[PDB]
């Protein structure tokens, strides 16, 4: 489960935020109070829908989503008291990226929370290397091919000592294998979510705090996404066309959550590929780099182990052509093998065995 962990200290709105996210899921077709999914909007999905509308009846479209998790909620829930700090770190370790909610409008310091949560991860990570190096600094004098990771491990270790996060360490073949071998919380991507007075939407310009943030975020390698748990509390209920308006109202073309959900998507370096027919259109998600059969994996598993090949064509072409058959006459549906690297937008039909 690639998922974004929302985390935030009290009275910042983290509660309204996650709450709508659920509320939306909620106003929709077992209450996992701390787990929610923001459906992603994908225009391509409808273009594909027309292309297979046989008449005026059309087929259903299923979008893909981004999973969001409430770190604390999850930590509370189960039952400890001892080492709440560690249970936190245990989950924060289980998610691909961290979405920290920062408040940027007084109510009845966001840069400071930004520092608390970071410094914690920074400390935890330090133990993680101090301890890895003990072992790895020694493995290194027996086996030489473990020597490139020492460098990496060393460099990384000084870096954190300087307050600096893993995520901002210069990439190298070396490093990368090291991080996979020893996952560092500060290596995960960070999305500083700025909660603002909705009179500040779309990006709360000329609002020093939300501007303060933008400047930390740049020093920390985090992206920034602005929103109003509040507006996000309203939109929660309005109907698409009615949310359409309210969004129109403050003139935003995307819900604050959506904003965050794609920022999520980027952070997890994710990408899309759909299956499209007369009976259904659908967006599937995979991490860039995934190969044609692991992709078939998602839809179903018999598809990956029985994978013979995949017919593939970009959603635009398939659309420009009117359907499968014609796309083939235009000679545009490629036949791809076991190691074809699925591409964003790609449309796939898999020829598998059993």
């Amino acid at each position: 489960m690639l998922a974004v962990g929302i985390v935030g200290l009290p009275n910042v709105g983290k509660s309204t935020l996650f709450n709508a996210l659920t509320r939306a899921n909620a106003l929709a077709a077992t209450i996992d109070k701390n787990v929610g999914v923001v459906p992603l909007e994908d225009e391509r999905l409808y273009a594909l829908q027309r292309t297979f509308a046989k008449g005026e009846r059309v087929p259903p479209v299923v979008p893909t989503h981004v999973e969001f998790v409430d770190i604390a909620g999850l930590v509370k829930g189960a039952h400890k008291g001892e080492g709440l700090g560690n249970q936190f770190l245990a989950h924060i370790r289980e998610v691909a990226a961290i979405a920290h909610v920062l408040r940027c409008f007084p109510d009845p310091d966001p840069l400071e929370d930004a520092e608390v949560v970071e410094t914690e991860l920074l400390l935890a990570d330090l133990a993680t290397l101090e301890r890895r190096l003990e072992r790895l600094r020694k493995e290194a004098r027996a086996d030489r091919e473990r020597l490139p990771l020492l460098e990496a491990a060393e460099g990384l270790y000084v870096h954190l000592q300087e307050g600096k996060p893993a995520r901002t360490f210069p990439p190298s073949e070396a490093v990368a294998r090291f991080l996979k071998e020893t996952p560092l919380l500060t290596a995960k991507p960070v999305i500083y979510v700025a909660n603002v007075a909705e009179e500040d939407l779309p990006d709360g310009r000329g609002n020093p705090q939300v501007e303060a943030v933008r400047r930390k975020a740049l020093e920390e390698g985090a992206e920034v996404v602005v929103v109003s748990a509040r507006l996000e509390a309203e939109l929660a209920e309005l109907s698409g066309e009615e949310a359409r308006e309210l969004l129109a109202a403050y003139g935003l073309q995307e819900s604050g959550l959506q904003r965050l959900a794609r920022a999520g998507y980027r952070a997890l370096d994710l990408l899309t590929f759909f299956t499209a027919g007369e009976k259904e259109v659908r967006a599937w998600t995979v991490r860039r780099g995934t190969k044609a059969p692991r992709a078939a994996g998602e839809i179903h598993s018999d598809m990956e182990r029985g994978f013979i090949r995949a017919e593939v064509i970009p959603w635009d072409k398939l659309v420009e052509a009117g359907g499968w058959a014609r796309a083939k006459e235009r000679g545009w549906v490629r036949l791809e093998g076991k190691d074809y690297e699925v591409q964003d937008g790609d449309v796939i039909y898999v020829l598998f065995n059993a």
